[PDB]
DNA sequence: TGCATCCGTGAGTCGAGGGTAATAAAAAAACATCATGGGTTGAGTGTGGTTATTGGGGCATAATCGATCTGTA
């Protein structure tokens, strides 16, 4: 599965998730962790927002 | 101070079907409202019409060859 931009959520305007709906996967809060240990925090702002 | 009592907690990506149901009353009048159909505005898209032409061919008016019988050592 891979998924560049398709369907989105309705109430919270988030990506879906499963490969039977083409949903994005999910950044769970220990990789959120896992980055801001690295200190990557550009990475970070681009997988919370864009 | 000891007793019961209440109040949060407790993972992680993933897949596939994915929706089911105990019951109930009719009249009447009254009103609201959309649905269609026919008629004015009006808003177009449709179609011919006069008048600006710029290359082209044309006839004038000139011009440079091509062919033979009279004058000079």
């Amino acid at each position: 599965h891979a998924r560049s931009t398709g369907s989105y959520s309705l109430v919270t305007q988030q990506p879906l998730g499963g490969k039977a709906q083409f949903g994005g996967q999910r950044f769970g809060e220990m990789e959120v962790w896992a980055l801001e240990a690295y200190g990557a925090a550009y990475t970070l702002q681009e997988m919370l927002t864009v």
